[PDB]
Order: C-alpha cells, then structure tokens, then sequence
RNA sequence: CAUGGGCC
RNA sequence: GGCCC
C-alpha cells in the first residue's frame, strides 16, 4: 500500500523483545541456514548498518491505480468468478450469531482464547477473555459498544504491529527481513466472523480447484486428491508473488469486495462495507503511528480467503488482458493466499503475463529460480505448493506431502522451551513421507533423548487417511 | 503463551 | 503446542 504519512504520536507499543525459540541438539549436528527472525533493530546478527523499523515497512511500494478501463475488466473477472464461487457454495451467507461466531459452526473453528485482543484492549492491559466469554458463547461492554459502532458503521480502528517471532533464512536474518502481523482488534475480527464467518465456512468445507481455494485441506490426504488433477494438465505453472499480500491496489481490493460480497448472493450490507475498511488502515508501530492505502493486514479474520479469492481473479484478469475469449474453464489454478499452482493444456505464456499482473501492482515470478522465465512442460512433480511437493508412494502409487530435508532440518533444529518432545510428534508426521532412511536421519539425535514415533507406526496411519479401503483390502 | 485461517 | 498460509 501507500503510505501517506509517518507520524509520531505519543502512545508507544511496546514490541521489542528476544525469540523464545532456542536451538535443539539437532543443531549442532545439522547448523541450518535459518534462524531466528531479528526481533531487535539492535541485533548484533543484523548487517552492521541496517534499520529494522525500516525494512520492516519497505514493502510498502505504493498503492497502483487502475484505469477505467482495467477497472471494467477486473470487475467482470470478478463477477465472473464470483459466479462459479457463490454457485458451488450457495446463497446461505446469513449473518453468524455472536454465539457461533464465537464458538465456531461446521468448518469454521473457534476464535482463538488467549490471543492479542488488538486495540484499545492492549493499552488498557486486558486479555481476550477478559472482553468476551470464549467459554460460553456471549461478549461484554467493550464488545457490545464496539458492536452496535459498527452495526452503525460509526466504528473506526487501528493496527498493532508485531514482529512474527519465527525461524527464517539466516540470509533474510541479517537483512532485517523479519515478518510482521497486523493484530486488529478482536472486536473487529468478531464481527467480520458474523458477517461473512458463514461464508468461510462453506469455502473451507469445499477447497479445491473448482473454487481454486486450497484453504480447508489437509496435505496429508487431499495431496492425492490434488495431484491427480494437476498430473492431468499438460502445462503445470507455480508462480510466486513479491508482497503478495501488502501490494493489493485499492481499486481490486474494493472491486472484489463489491463484487464478492453484494447482498443479492444473501450477505448482509455490512458485510461489503467491514471488508472495505481493510484498505486505508492505521499502524501503530510503538511510537509511531503509520497510515497505509492498500495491502492486506496479514492478521485479520479471514485474511486467507480474501487472498485466496484476490489470487483467483488476478489469474483470470491477467490471461484476458493478454489472450481474448478466455473463460475460466479455460485453465485450472488452486491457491492457498499468496501460494499458487496453475494448470491449462494451452500453451500459456506467463512470460508475457508479467506486465499485466503490474498493472495491479503484482510482480509474478518463476518459483523455480533457474532461467527466470516461466516455461512450459513443467509437471506437478516439479512445483511445490504449502512448502510441500507431489510424490509417488512406490508403497501404494498414491500422491504424498513431501518437504525437502533442509525446511525439516530448520524445524527440528530450534523449539520454545520445554515443547521438544511434543514436537517431534507433530513434525514427525511431516517427515514420514520422505521415507524409513530421512526419517530416521532427521531424528536421530533425539534417540534416548526423546520418544521417536517408529516409521512404521505413522505409515500405516497415513494409509488409513489417504484411503481407508487402501489399508484394510490389503488384508484380503 | 506475536496474529487470521487452515490442518494434525 | 507444531507445521503451513
Ligand atoms: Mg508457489
């Protein structure tokens, strides 16, 4: 988005702090080329020389504007797509009930207990709960205030900034890249579950490249479903995104919004304008207090969706402006946010589809570095989607979730204190699929140390997952 | 025990 | 809690 102005205000929130995530005995024996995000603008990892405060905010190119014309075409690329969308789901995006906004309905869970409640809440030192009754299914005074502000649309907000305290590319480390999350006041991520938390519901419970949306799955089994799909296109693309999420014009953003959203397909007028309230936001980075026109706060309910659907239209918006009599069986794409894989047995060039992508402010590259140019052939054993690839199980020919060694040497190198054991566990599913000898590589230095899930085990639970026939016939 | 949403 | 976005 554009910033408009940089401000200093007298409020500070403080977000300063140091990583909770402390190396493993896994790193000493593989030294990963990842490591804690900097956290500080004092980080002596940092490149001597380097403002964390402000490559924290460079991503923030400028909000692009549309001409008329684009505007007409990316508002029928998203009627049009807003047509299959709605037609697959339906028409039943009634308001959520503050109860099942809260306590979650069929696909959508519950909103989280103890999380960031945003602003105010957070310079008045409360908590989540402290608001609202995650275990009964009502909110209090603060919310019911905020929410008949909003009923009114009278409401306004703010964004607080946190740095993302995660495990990144040591390389990205010193270069202060560390990724932020845009916390909005839990009121606001409330009321947008109740306006359109129907809505997500329905999508996540039908993820897939009929609606192009991958949010809902599970790698674990839906990877067969998926892979099997794409295996059967003759050109498979896997494009990447700079700034996905932080480059959305206003003009797409609004479009989409008003396009996806009208009251015509049962959401309620609120709904449309809740959304639009996401493009001209207000950060409050410690002391200072950012306006920004555009991009999407990596933080906010539904936050996925939007891209997702953002994702979508781009791609049918994009092929029109190049080629003519394009329709949307003309191809098949699924994305999971910025995270995108294509397929269409014509013989497309996104090559030339880059300038067209920059008229929305997207800059589109290869995933696969080498040649930076997107070319044609490529198979879906070749692109790599939610940092997992499309292999064959010589064991039963079925499609599994595979991650490179290097991202499983990442994870297993560094853990918070005391969650050692019980990851393993859970990364220990991620790891059965890259076979007996990684397997028992990756987890080698935790023998004695630790309970190691034996291969075996995990393996014939994936098999039940995949497809229970495929584990049971195999007794007969 | 930094977030929205998966998913396990 | 862990991973993914
Ligand atoms: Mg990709």
């Amino acid at each position: 988005g554009l910033i408009v102005d940089t401000r200093d205000v007298e409020e500070r929130v403080h977000v300063m702090r140091k990583t909770k995530l402390a190396p493993t005995v896994a790193h000493g024996v593989f030294n990963p080329e990842f490591g804690p995000a900097a956290l500080s603008n004092k980080d002596p990892r940092l490149n001597e020389g380097v403002v964390l405060d402000e490559v924290i905010f460079s991503k923030h190119k400028g909000d692009t504007k549309m001409s008329a014309e684009d505007k007409a075409l990316f508002r029928r690329c998203a009627a049009d797509y807003a047509s299959r969308l709605h037609s697959v789901l339906g028409t039943a995006n009634a308001p959520l009930s503050i109860y099942e906004a809260i306590k979650g309905v069929d696909g959508l869970d519950a909103m989280e207990p103890d999380t960031a409640p945003g602003l105010p809440w957070a310079l008045q030192g409360k908590r989540r709960g402290a608001l609202i009754d995650f275990e009964n299914g009502t909110v209090g005074p603060e919310v019911e205030a905020a929410l008949k502000l909003m009923e009114k649309r009278e409401y306004k907000f703010a964004c607080q900034t946190f740095l993302k305290d995660e495990i990144r590319p040591m390389e990205k480390v010193r270069a202060g890249k560390t990724r932020i999350v845009d916390v909005l006041p839990v009121e606001h991520i409330l009321y947008t579950r109740m306006m359109i938390g129907r809505f997500c519901a329905q999508m996540h419970s039908n993820n897939g490249p009929q609606i192009g949306s991958a949010v809902g799955c599970n790698p674990d089994v839906d990877w067969q479903r998926f892979g099997t799909h794409f295996a059967q296109y003759r050109n498979v693309w896997d494009v990447d995104y700079s700034a996905f999420d932080a480059n959305h014009c206003s003009d797409a953003m609004n479009i989409m919004f008003e396009e996806v959203f009208r009251t015509e397909f049962g959401f309620h007028p609120n709904a449309e304008w809740i959304l639009k309230t996401l493009v001209n936001t207000e950060h409050a980075y410690e002391n200072k207090r950012i306006t920004v026109e555009g991009g999407m706060p990596s933080g906010c309910s539904a936050t996925s969706i939007i891209n997702t659907i953002l994702n979508n239209i781009y791609v049918l918006y994009a092929l029109r402006r190049h080629y003519e009599g394009v329709e949307l069986d003309t191809y098949t794409m699924i994305s999971y946010g910025d995270d995108i894989v294509v397929a269409s047995d014509y013989d497309l060039d996104f090559e030339a589809l880059k300038p067209h992508f920059k008229s929305l402010g997207q800059t589109i590259t290869p995933a696969d570095k080498s040649d930076k140019g997107f070319v044609l052939g490529h198979s879906i054993t070749d692109v790599t989607f939610l940092k997992r690839h499309f292999h064959m199980d010589y064991g039963t020919g079925f499609y599994k979730p595979v991650m490179a060694s290097k991202t499983l040497e990442a994870i297993l190198s560094f853990a918070r204190r005391g969650t050692i054991q019980e990851k393993l566990i859970s990364v220990a599913g991620l790891a059965v699929h890259s076979g007996p000898d990684e397997y028992r590589r990756l987890f080698e230095p935790f023998q004695g140390l630790f309970e190691i899930p034996s291969y075996r085990s995990l393996y014939l639970r994936w098999v039940n997952a995949v497809c229970g026939d495929a584990a049971a016939l195999e007794h007969h």
